[PDB]
């Protein structure tokens, strides 16, 4: 109700125009319309000499029916103004388009977006540096907003650091004129999955969340039959309004004009099922379009009714590659603190001669370990991190695929780490360490510059040792952080001190106790948060075997207790499933300080003077077990040393297939239910996964396939997924007959997969799934393949999925189904190929 563009894109569909190039170049300007020898070509360079040519261009779209007009503003920005040194007086200029678009528009009222361009120089593959460009969008983004556009348009961004740079241009450029507005990023994408600097349609998505822009879209895109996937995941998961802006499909250059082919009745059908079905606000197609497109759209689809999107988007933060949900509470999320020089010391002996190129490494090999939010910290004697952390991010930035965390000291670094950083990132700032002023504009920072923070429990006063002043750190933050500062719950983590209990003081010795109890008494009221603890911490001046028991039945009854993140290294905590049964009671006890009979500490102490041998390279007692345990125990905590060797025993003993059908389905279902049950964490299930892929590549050799010819067959996962254990087992067995095969990865969005069909035109194709949402996913793949008019067998599975919710799909589909086993996709295969009686029904 605030805004006249949101009153309608809450209330109905309206349309966009087509661009002004395919429009220019049917109007003949001839160089003195230039103004100058020297400014050769350049729209931007018309908005001064010939007003009234541009004014034809924009009343031809208002003649013919649109209801959003684009300013001309291509090359409005300093760096691509002067790109040969055609007038640096950009605030003229967007006042200029935003007039000439104004003159035109004002008898029709349709929306005037001041409509940019992406600008000739990105931040993200360090062509430029964010100074250059935040002043060049920040003194031109004024002169629109002056020119008195209904709203700014940032679209056609190529990379999250250039929308992020843009945003904060655009802000600083209203708020410097008394305003803000429902602006309107927009994004280009490209059929790798991504945008062209290698950002996923998750990434955008989850990053676009952490803003205030009400609305957010599309643009530049490569046409409507491939913007489908992307207009959906847009569509149905965004809070923020979602618009719509194909090119006509592909150009094809005519004498100096790029001309299309995708008619005016093709975008009367496209916007007519995109709008209602999916619930697109806004429509058009720029690029490349005629005023008829813009009119045949406009007749069939103008004034439906916007549909609405849901309440929320998950917990979730953003690199530049991927998105993360935040929220596990199972597998709970392991954040990455390798990169330390001030709680740790492996960071300070590769960073020290400014050696960049080793840091990176130090940072991926967390998330190889499992861990997938990484903790940055340069902070060090004799060294200033802030100037550091110049040179820190210019390699991590753009390196590193999973999000950041920041335990380095000095806010500044809360503005500069936000400064070079893409997407949604956090930051351990809210360590409450010099007082609450300090907290809340370490909360203000955290918005302010996009999303970025973690409560800490540390404080003014020190390490709340006792409770009462524990909870009154989530008392003095939280609710204002939330419902002052922006950041959901679902945005955060929580943090408690992970301090040294195993000193053996009368202070010391029951601290553990103090953080479950906390822990537990505060996601007694933290739905949403990702709660992380320090676990390396809590065992500490004590012998390393002691660490690692502690600090894992610490962590895994914190899971019970209400954890759903952590601080972690791998190598210093197991899984509470391993831990002897003497050693799990002492470490319970331990924890709480229970104590009766002897004294927990110098009991457990004494245990692994007693018990040497047992969590070591065990040579007996282990090795005693039988194999099929020996594999379960080995799925479990995840030991490699002997795998081989056991795997080799079993293949010994029974064929393959036979032990695919024994522990290497059995056993790590069983690894699945304990691990559903909390009796593990991430990397020791990331250690069963490496477990099953390295020891697929040992049984497939054995396995040999057979036969030539058998027909064209591909496969592939489903977006949101990240498994892939059930899908190669799901293709091996039809790989393994003779069949011609293409793999598609693990997360593939679907019109990739569509591209393949059309390409490849084979006799099947593979779905897939290992986790619920795949069903979910499966329904808006069936869906819309047969609005496609699509015929092709495509397969349909998974862990989850079950004939209640699939069934009902035969419905939608002709070839809905279930193989659960790789045997019956195989049974399936020759069936739909011919070979087999079909009975499928
Ligand atoms: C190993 C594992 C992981 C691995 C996966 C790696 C990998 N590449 O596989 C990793 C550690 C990366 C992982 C990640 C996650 N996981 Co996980 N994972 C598991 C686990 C233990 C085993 C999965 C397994 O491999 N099963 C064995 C394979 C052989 O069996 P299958 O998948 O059922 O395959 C059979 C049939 O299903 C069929 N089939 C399957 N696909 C298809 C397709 C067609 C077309 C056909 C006809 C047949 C078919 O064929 C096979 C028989 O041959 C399961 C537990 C479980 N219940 O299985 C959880 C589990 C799937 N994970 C879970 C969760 C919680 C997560 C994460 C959210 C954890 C996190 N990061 O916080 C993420 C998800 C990340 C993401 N973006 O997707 C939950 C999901 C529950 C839910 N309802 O959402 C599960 C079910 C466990 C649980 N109980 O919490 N996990
Ligand atoms: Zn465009």
């Amino acid at each position: 109700r605030r805004f006249p563009y949101l009153r309608a894109l809450s209330q109905r569909v309206l349309v966009f125009d087509g661009a002004m190039g395919t429009e220019l170049q049917k109007r003949d300007l001839t160089p003195e319309d230039y103004g100058e020898e020297a400014y050769y070509g350049c729209p931007e360079v018309l908005n001064r000499t010939r007003p009234d040519v541009v004014r034809e261009i924009h009343l031809s779209y208002l003649e013919a029916g649109a209801e959003v007009i684009e300013t001309n503003s291509f090359g409005a920005l300093r760096h691509v103004l002067a790109e040969y040194g055609l007038g640096e007086e950009a605030e003229e200029l967007a006042y200029r388009a935003a007039r000439i678009a104004k003159e035109a528009a004002e008898p029709y009222g349709a929306f005037v977006a001041g409509a940019l361009g992406p600008g000739t120089k990105l931040v993200s593959l360090g062509q430029i540096s964010w100074e250059e460009l935040f002043s060049a969008y920040k003194e031109a983004v004024r002169g629109l907003v002056r020119g008195g556009v209904d709203l700014i348009l940032l679209e056609t961004a190529q990379d999250i650091l250039q929308v992020r740079c843009a945003v904060l241009a655009a802000r600083e450029a209203m708020a410097e004129l008394g305003v803000e507005l429902p602006l309107q990023v927009q994004v280009t994408f490209e059929a790798t999955g991504t945008m062209l600097v290698g950002t996923d349609e998750q990434a955008a998505l989850a990053a676009l969340e952490s803003l205030p822009i009400d609305v957010v879209g599309m643009n530049c895109a490569t046409g409507p039959d491939l913007m489908d996937a992307k207009i959906r995941y847009f569509a149905q998961e965004s809070t923020r309004f979602v618009a719509c802006l194909p090119n006509a499909g592909l150009p094809r250059n005519e004498g100096g004009r790029v001309v299309y082919d995708l008619t005016p009745e093709e975008l009367a059908r496209w916007h007519l099922k995109f709008v209602t079905e999916y619930g697109v606000n806004a429509v058009g197609g720029c690029c490349g379009t005629g005023p008829e497109h813009i009119r045949k759209v406009a007749e069939a689809v103008g004034g439906r009714p916007s549909p609405v999107h849901k309440t929320a988007f998950p917990p979730q933060v953003a690199s530049l590659y991927q998105a993360v949900p935040l929220r596990q509470e199972t597998s709970l999320l392991l954040v990455g603190e390798r990169l330390n020089a001030t709680g740790s010391k492996r960071f300070r002996e590769l960073l020290f001669a400014g050696d960049l190129e080793g840091i990176l490494a130090l940072a991926q090999e967390q998330v190889a370990e499992g861990a997938h939010v990484l903790d940055l910290s340069v902070a060090w004697t004799g060294r200033d991190e802030l100037e550091d952390m110049k040179r820190v991010l210019s390699k991590l930035a753009t390196g590193v695929t999973v999000p950041f965390m920041v335990d380095s000291t000095s806010p500044e670094v809360m503005e500069e780490a936000l400064k070079r950083l893409p997407g949604r990132a956090i930051l351990n700032s809210a360590n409450l360490e010099d007082g609450l002023e300090k907290f809340d504009r370490v909360a203000s920072l955290a918005k302010a510059h996009g999303a970025a923070l973690v409560a800490l429990a540390i404080d003014e006063e020190g390490m709340a040792k006792t409770r009462v002043k524990k909870v009154e750190v989530a008392l003095r933050m939280y609710e204002r952080l939330t419902e002052h500062h922006g950041l959901r719950p679902e945005d955060l983590l929580f943090d408690l001190l992970t301090f040294p209990i195993t000193q053996g003081d009368e202070e010391t010795r029951p601290l553990a106790r103090e953080t479950l109890l906390a822990l537990e008494e505060l996601r007694e009221r933290l739905p949403g948060v990702g709660f992380v603890l320090g676990v390396s911490n809590v065992s500490f001046g004590l012998k390393p075997k002691a660490r690692r028991v502690l600090n894992s039945v610490f962590l895994d009854e914190a899971r019970k207790k209400g954890l759903t993140a952590a601080i972690v290294d791998a190598g210093k905590i197991l899984p509470i499933s391993q831990i002897p049964e003497e050693a799990y009671a002492l470490a319970l006890d331990l924890i709480y300080d229970r104590r009766e009979g002897q004294d927990p500490l110098f009991a457990f102490i004494r245990f692994f003077e007693e018990h040497k041998e047992v969590l070591a390279e065990d040579k007996e007692a282990f090795q005693a077990l039988p194999v099929e345990e020996r594999l379960r125990r080995r799925v479990l905590e995840g030991k490699r040393v002997g795998l081989e060797e056991d795997l080799a025993e079993a293949l010994g003993r029974m064929r393959p297939l036979e032990i695919i059908n024994g522990p290497l389905l059995e056993a790590m279902k069983e690894v699945g239910e304990l691990f559903g049950a909390g009796k593990m964490q991430l990397p020791f299930v990331l250690q069963a996964a490496e477990v099953m892929k390295q020891a697929v590549a040992y049984l497939e050799p054995h396995m040999e396939k057979k036969g030539e010819g058998k027909g064209k067959l591909v496969l592939a996962t489903v977006k949101g997924d990240v498994h892939d254990i059930g899908k190669n087992l799901v293709d091996i067995i039809l790989t393994n007959n003779g069949y011609t095969v293409y793999n598609l990865g693990i997360k593939v969005p679907i019109e990739e997969m569509l591209k393949a069909v059309d390409e490849v035109k084979p006799h099947a194709l593979g779905m897939s799934g290992l986790l619920v949402k795949s069903t979910q996913v499966m329904k808006e793949n069936l869906e819309y393949m047969r609005a496609r008019g699509y015929t092709l067998p495509v397969i349909l599975g998974g862990a989850a999925l079950t004939r209640a919710y699939v069934e009902e799909l035969r419905s939608i589909y002709p070839e809905v189904y279930y193989a659960e086993d790789a045997f019956e996709g195989l049974a399936l295969m020759e069936e739909l190929t011919g070979h087999r009686p079909k009975d499928l029904t």
